[PDB]
């Protein structure tokens, strides 16, 4: 039926760092085992003059099982010869935060709507993701038009994850 080999999936064409750098608000996650990011997750992409992308992200974390906080994260990414794909190197300003280095794929975006986002943390052998993350972002943190709406779908089928997504709220909790 569907390809779901991680190499199957098509990414943002001539993807545009410099477009695609300013503020996202999470809409939806697609969790990994072991989530981290839980809501009021809140994105700021920049790019520096030498063409390398970074970004901070602020939000409610899972820390234990017992208890969420308000977190600072960074990260950086570095280049791949596929422009919509990156290695992201993260951290939290806090030390003691979850850090790591993820792929990180723009699989698409109109950089003044919408973005959808795709990490494979671990393939199984078929090609298929074993532990995969996704986040659905917005320009406008009350939520995508419609027609975005129906975009993204589309995108979140492509990666077999449509039915595995949740909201994302914005409560002013951070
Ligand atoms: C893709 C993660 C959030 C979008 C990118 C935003 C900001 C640049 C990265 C800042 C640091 C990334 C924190 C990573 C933890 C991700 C997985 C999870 O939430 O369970
Ligand atoms: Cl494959």
């Amino acid at each position: 039926e569907r390809d779901c080999r991680v190499s199957s999936f098509r990414v943002k064409e001539n993807f545009d760092k410099a477009r695609f750098s300013g503020t996202w608000y999470a809409m939806a996650k697609k969790d990994p085992e072991g989530l981290f990011l839980q809501d009021n997750i809140v994105a700021e992409f920049s790019v520096d003059e030498t063409g390398q992308m970074s970004a901070t992200a602020k939000g409610r974390v899972r820390l234990l099982n017992n208890w969420d906080v308000c977190a600072d994260m960074v990260g950086t990414f570095t280049d791949t010869e596929d422009p919509a794909k990156f290695k992201m190197k993260y951290w939290g300003v806090a030390s003691f935060l979850q850090k790591g280095n993820d792929d990180h794929w723009i699989v698409d975006t109109d950089y003044d709507t919408y973005a959808v986002q795709y990490s494979c943390r671990l393939l199984n052998l078929d090609g298929t993701c074993a532990d995969s993350y996704s986040f659905v972002f917005s320009r406008d943190p009350n939520g995508l038009p419609p027609e975005a709406q129906k975009i993204v779908r589309q995108r979140q089928e492509e990666l077999c994850l449509a039915r595995q997504y949740r909201l994302i709220v914005h409560n002013g909790y951070c």
